[PDB]
């Protein structure tokens, strides 16, 4: 099944083929003079994948308003159809991350559709930061760390159910992010709340298959505006170390305090074997959830520099579960995810260009200037040709968004899906 | 009419009257030893009012969820009834701030309900940061600064409508806060978007009554996550200055960058005559919209210190509009607004205690330690007795929240209103 | 006696009447709240915080240093000044030394301390600056420097600090270093940390059985891109890796903007790694300002966590309390006096918190009453308690005013030549 | 010449081949994009940024200063090192002086500058530190100090800076002061600012007809509670109040965390008060790190605003750019060289933006394509352009490599005595 007509992809690829060959060959020659085999780089890029969030193909909003576009997906099945477009064009997003109960449906169907669309399933995502219809206990004052035992049990039960759904569709991990925290000093006893969280998470841990992982995700604030139980990587580390070997930490780019050195957190988690994976996006003020690399592309590169450094050396078990976690409020969700997945592969490719041996030498000699310049020589390289050729060689589009717009896909689904209404948030 | 039974108020006041007399008399003796007449302070405190936001009367939420409590107001009229409780108990919130179209309803009836409940109306608040039913042009990419002329005109017209509603109920000001901005570099041309905004605001100013003020509110980010047209007080000053004498700047405490010295911004605006008013609330991370003084009470005091100093310096024509702008996500909105109004009067009261003569002396002599200690001697003073007595003498409750709960008001409206 | 006893007596008597009135008034108010003021005063008078030897001299920035008169010429003058702080506040019996700044014959330091009635807190090592005759520079790091010989030199320096501390009565070594990078790529984050861990393991081996090793994290400065011990997470990994004797020190001004510092304190306590505190205040970065001068509520909330620990019955909880400030525009002695006072102030207020009520409100998720329970304690002016604690222990009712009446500064100015 | 010509020629020839390949390849790619590489290079070789005389010496923090070898002592040694940066990058023909640090006979300063092929940019006054024999201390402020005699002393000092500047070819005075408070209540915000404005009015009166007075805002440090000239808002009030010759200086690292600095640049340009931009980079505060070493995209976004205005020559838009950094762990000359390079890099990339296309995507509210239009320019590796520009103007293809090959540092190390060694 091809969401995007093959004729359109071929047409748009041929229209740009000539320019691509010129740019690829020019870059190839430049890299050659730099002792780098462009083909080796392209080969790895072609194999780099990042999961797409099911809740990301729909238009997002803020607490102030939501301005939906046309052809908004009705549910998981429409979302999968849309995710298929992203994968077909970029070839960098073969897997989709589901969120329950948003995407709750017959596991068999989900699996059937994914298979037909050529999509797999990444980490499951539980939802105890909002109340569902007919829910017995409200999560207003928390969930896994709520002071009421019944509420915690209900939360634990929900997460276990997410694991059951995941096993039936091919998932191998559960990502746990909660809003648990407080808005006022004194409202929560920091320690007791955390103790309650660890005990509940230990219950969820018991329901994990032997080849499954449990990812806890920290966030400094929002929805909690005074304190958050899992507020930073420090608390996250304590959680993972306490729960067990299958418990690891997820680092979401926009979940840190202003000016935080995020790439260091990545290196620390790697050093202690607790880097479960990433949640890519970009930001300038808070948890903005913007398109990856749209605000600080260098920071994205620096994070990948830590990832590649580890990938280059003795790769223990190092297999971080990478996923995109963004909100598209003023763009066509599909186009944003396409360029975001592209930016991630861009950062990765540039990180692969780093002369590791030279960098090591400058680090040992404390030649700070040359060390940073060694990183910049890689970062400054325009690897777009590598990314475009990788897509072309794997059945993708040279220029994904251009092909997407040429296909008229959005107008198509807009004519098949019911209209949406603009609204608020809170 | 009284939303809260008068016998409950009297009862809960008598129950605490003895202790209050003890604390008030003790504080009185302490202030007298400091050369301060406690009566002069109480008199000023009972005259300090801050407007309550109609949109803060119902439970608030985030982009992740909203967890409504019981007895949620069904509309503006229920909201006015709840606002009447806040005023009755604290006596510090006689006026309500309306937001259109959220509170759109027959102005004539709003006025009638207000008068009956003993409530007045503060500044009107326009809303072009969200789309309304049947709206011709979406504000997705902006409003007053939108690239499309027809959209900007529609936004201007909406603001003029807000003025018409306000004139009918006795409002004398229009506050304009928009989300206009960009989420990506390059999406907007900073200068052209600002030029469009200035031109639209000029049209609104043209339609502003000569007995009204026009307040522009700056905000660093949210809903825009890369750039915001009216992002800080600098741009806000340029706006007010450009528009005219009737245009001023509104300062919302949670709308500034991390570590910003907000009290300095307040002083700067006062010095150049553009401090239109305040939107009180507290915060720790961003525009958290938490109960005022719940996070950084000293900062709140420092802001009031600049307000009181303005009077001491002889600044004239200075009558800032005071308004609360908060979101109550995990508490009873009424109780939060009650304690927030209380906290604001608390900071004001402490600012009144500052020995201006001593402070001035320490500032001229560059005695930093004693200057800061002079501020602390005021801030460290527990003025709760003054706050409680002010309420008691004006028909309010010694302990507002305690009386509120003792009245069972929440359960009452929970029964009258759906779930 | 650094300050004449007749001066202390005279100033105490001059303020005795007002102290009596305020204390008794507060005593009655607390009694009505079910609190025994005598019990609070008894604990307050036993709360001690170490004074930094390096804080008695005027501090500066990279732009300039503006010394005052009578700057101490060395460690002995510094101890003399520290004795003034202790005599007047009775809250700072111990001094924290820094090597090599305070290097001197251990026997003489001990003798001077005993003579002045002062003890010694944790020793502090210095590998963030180069001393004369140093075989290796710390320009690119110390304990984590790529060069093995440089790390060895840093280790030996720390071992020397322990030897000095053992001779004077110290029972801990605090390690803060500037190690980090100013450019991406300059350092391999993991290898630099591994080098640090190896060096610290060596230092740990030289620890007596009753000693502790405190590592102090800092987000930035002097390193402006990355810092090896950048936050509490890395700090926890250090203490856990080193062993039972290794704990973490939390310096209030060393965290990222908006960080919830009190939570960090609670987390470290829960896992038994809260070695101690470095008290100070700040608004922008590691400003090192007088404790409580900027965010007094935050200071109170940190103490609320320390007191709750005691309430929860945490076993063997004896954090080391120390002031770590820089006094750039005030008399260092006066700032340390009022800073020690602010710390006792926040501690006293934390003791006033009705834990029983708080426990109930936290259980029932009554956020508003829970926060109001904390506020009822924080808003209480405990100055009378602090003042009476000093009176009873031979200190001054108003420390700074007594200091000024003594003419001490002028005295030492005439005795000490400016360099 | 500070650096031997044969060394420059040798290191250029060594890299000439690869440069031709890369330059011709980029010229071809740009041609396909409808851009003439030559037009970009012609402008790049004419883009200059002043080097701070105080930037060639090793910087330090309040904890320590770790000097390298051959540290320049005094303005003459400093000019000698600044000449190296200019000869190799050809992007820093002018030096910014600081008084009293660089105090010396004007005639001699002018002579040494002409001899080295260096001019002089804005003068920089210093009332944030006390000089020996000073009548009044600046401990509690300078231009806004409560003591009248102290303000008068600060004003006279600034006037003296103007006199020195007039004698050496300078056409502006930059005023950055530490004035502020470390404690609430210590200063009366309004009165302090009034005193400042009054003192600046006096300095303004001493300005020649063709001179400019630049005020520089800073959120904090050395003042840790409040700063008189804390941000661009206050800065704008200053410039607007003083007159046509007064403008604002924007120092990248002087803003609150997460501030949108490029917007501040746009606002000032719109109102004709952008006097100049002080380049450096940062991650935490006023770190004063090498430009573009931390956030190169932000630097590009700032230049996007500059180029936009430079193309439409806005009224009052003639910014005086300068590098204002502190080099604590690198060879200062090498950092200034690579920082000047980064500045021209961001300038070159901003010059590549398809303004027509961008304006089109902005009007249609196509946020994705608008941001991608900026990225297409930013992702372009313009090093071949910067290198050819240097090669054509007498500089080095690879500045730092040529500097190291010359052995300059070892040379001045042998000529200048270190404190110990
Ligand atoms: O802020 C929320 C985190 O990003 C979580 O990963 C969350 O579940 C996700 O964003 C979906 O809302
Ligand atoms: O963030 C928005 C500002 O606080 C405005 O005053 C706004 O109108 C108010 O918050 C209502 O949502
Ligand atoms: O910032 C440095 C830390 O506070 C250290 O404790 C340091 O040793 C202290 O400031 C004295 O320099
Ligand atoms: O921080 C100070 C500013 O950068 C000034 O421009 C200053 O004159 C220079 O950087 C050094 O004093
Ligand atoms: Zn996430
Ligand atoms: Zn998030
Ligand atoms: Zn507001
Ligand atoms: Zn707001
Ligand atoms: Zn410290
Ligand atoms: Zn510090
Ligand atoms: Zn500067
Ligand atoms: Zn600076």
């Amino acid at each position: 099944e091809f969401r995007i007509a093959q004729d359109v992809v071929a047409r748009e690829n041929d229209r740009r083929a000539s320019a691509l060959k010129e740019d690829y060959e020019a870059l190839g020659a430049n890299l050659a003079r730099r002792g780098v085999d462009i083909e080796a780089v392209t080969a790895k890029v072609e194999k780099f994948f990042v999961a797409v969030p099911s809740w990301g193909v729909g238009t997002g909003g803020t607490r102030f308003a939501r301005f939906p576009g046309t052809g908004e997906p009705r549910g998981i099945f429409d979302k999968l159809d849309d995710c298929a477009v992203i994968q077909q064009l970029t070839r960098a997003t073969p897997n989709v991350s589901l969120h329950i109960p948003w995407d709750k449906a017959d596991p068999k169907e989900l699996k059937a559709r994914g298979d037909a669309l050529g999509l797999g399933f990444d980490a499951m995502n539980s939802n105890t930061f909002s109340d569902a219809p007919g829910q017995a206990h409200s999560y207003k004052y928390g969930s896994l760390s709520h002071t009421n035992a019944a509420t915690r049990a209900q939360a634990v039960e929900h997460n276990l159910e997410c694991i059951e759904i995941g096993k039936a569709i091919g998932s191998k991990a559960l990502t746990v992010w909660i809003g648990d925290g407080s808005n006022f000093p004194g409202q929560s006893n920091f320690t007791r709340a955390f103790e309650r969280y660890l005990s509940a998470m230990a219950e969820i841990y018991k329901g994990l298959p032997d080849d499954w992982k449990l990812f806890s995700e920290h966030k400094m604030y929002e929805p909690a505006f005074y304190s958050t139980v899992v507020q930073d990587w420090g608390t996250n580390y304590l959680i993972a170390q306490t729960l067990g070997p299958k418990a690891q930490c997820l680092v979401d780019l926009g979940h840190h305090a202003p000016n935080t050195n995020i790439e260091m957190i990545v290196a620390r988690l790697i050093q202690f074997g607790k880097l479960g994976g990433f949640h890519f996006n970009d930001s300038k003020y808070g948890d903005d959830d913007l398109d990856a690399g749209a605000i600080e592309p260098y920071r994205l590169f620096l994070v990948f520099n830590e990832l590649v450094d580890a990938e280059a050396r003795g790769v223990k078990g190092f297999h971080p579960a990478h996923m995109i976690d963004q909100s598209h409020n003023v763009t066509d969700p599909i186009e944003s995810l396409i360029n975001s997945a592209n930016e991630i592969r861009r950062a990765y490719a540039q990180a692969l260009l780093v002369d590791r041996a030279a960098l090591s030498g400058y680090q040992e000699d404390n030649d700070a200037l040359m060390a940073t310049e060694t990183l910049k020589r890689a970062y400054r390289t325009d690897v777009e040709p590598i990314l475009a050729e990788a897509r072309r060689r794997t059945g993708g589009a040279v220029d994904p968004v251009a092909t997407y717009r040429a296909s008229g896909y959005r107008a198509r689904v807009a004519a098949e899906r019911p209209a949406s209404v603009a609204g608020g948030g809170g």
